C-alpha cells in the first residue's frame, strides 16, 4: 500500500521507535496473549520477533514465565524508561522474542 498509517510502533510516552507490525510473531498461534503477573496486573501482550529502542534490565528469570521454556528480562523504553514489556530467551523456535504491552505503544506511519 501507499502511505500506510499502521506500520511502526513507538513508545506511547515519548515516541521512541520500538517495533513494526511486520514483526508480529504468532506464538502458540496468536500474536496476542492475555496474561497476569503475581501482583494481579492484566497485560494484553503482543509478541514480536524483533524490537529496538529498548533497554533490557538484568539477567533472565524463568519465574512465573508466561511462555513455556522461556526466561524473561524486563524491557524498558530505552529513551524514557516506560515499562514496555519483556524480552524472552532460552527457548526453542524461536530461541528469543519480545512480549510488548499493546496499550503502552502507539501505532503509526513508517520512518
Ligand atoms: O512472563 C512473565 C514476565 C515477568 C512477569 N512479572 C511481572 O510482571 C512481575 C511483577 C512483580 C513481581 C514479579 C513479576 C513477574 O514475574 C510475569 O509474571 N511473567
Ligand atoms: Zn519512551
Amino acid at each position: 500500500v501507499l502511505a500506510p498509517g499502521a506500520s511502526i510502533f513507538r513508545c506511547r510516552q515519548c515516541g521512541q521507535t520500538i517495533s513494526r507490525r511486520d514483526w508480529l510473531l504468532p506464538m502458540g498461534g496468536d500474536h496476542e496473549h492475555v496474561v497476569f503477573n503475581p501482583a494481579g496486573m492484566i497485560f494484553r501482550v503482543w509478541c514480536f520477533s524483533l524490537a529496538q529502542g529498548l533497554r533490557l534490565i538484568g539477567a533472565p528469570s524463568g519465574e512465573f514465565s508466561w511462555f513455556k521454556g522461556y526466561d524473561w528480562t524486563i524491557a524498558l523504553c530505552g529513551q524514557c524508561g516506560s515499562h514496555l514489556g519483556w524480552h524472552y530467551e532460552g527457548g526453542s523456535q524461536p530461541q528469543t522474542f519480545f512480549g510488548l504491552i499493546k496499550d503502552r505503544l502507539a501505532e503509526g506511519p513508517a520512518d
